[PDB]
RNA sequence: UUAUCGGCGAGACCGGGAUGCACCUCCCGAAGGGUCU
């Protein structure tokens, strides 16, 4: 139980672009600016978070591997729980909203869900 | 931090034509010399 802060630099080997609905207009494709066109753009943390969540999901599937049938053990519900984080079958541990520290069992049993809620 | 969760993405050759060239003397002036078996 330690807060690991990773601080560091991303050097861009090939240009780093992202399409965002607000950033892109009929004037043309622009990066998110946090202001006007003169402001300094930023690569959203959402895109990096999604990329790292997809990478973590790939790690989890590879660590689990496939069944004897050659099919992934995850169904659509589990797959969306691990990738997008939303319950599709309505079967999820609805913890009390006033319990900041809830889900310790799920957090221990599912480290992907723990990292990316 | 008024909660909890969400990669925006996928495709495209921008290329196709061109002589930069045509004229000019850079020359005009000079002793490097004298000394020692």
């Amino acid at each position: 139980m330690r807060t690991l802060n990773f601080n560091g630099k991303i050097s861009t080997l090939e240009p780093l672009t992202v399409t965002v609905k607000n950033a892109v207009s009929t004037s043309g494709h622009r990066l998110p600016r946090n202001g006007g066109f003169n402001a300094a753009p930023y690569f959203p943390g959402t895109s990096i978070r999604g990329t790292l969540r997809h990478a973590a999901h790939k790690v989890i599937v590879d660590r689990v591997g496939l069944n004897a049938d050659g099919k992934s053990p995850f169904d659509l519900a589990e797959h969306f729980m691990l990738a997008q984080g939303v319950d599709i079958n309505g079967e999820a541990e609805t913890f009390a909203p006033g319990e900041i520290n809830a889900g310790a069992e799920l957090r221990s049993k599912n480290p992907l869900i723990s990292l990316f809620g």
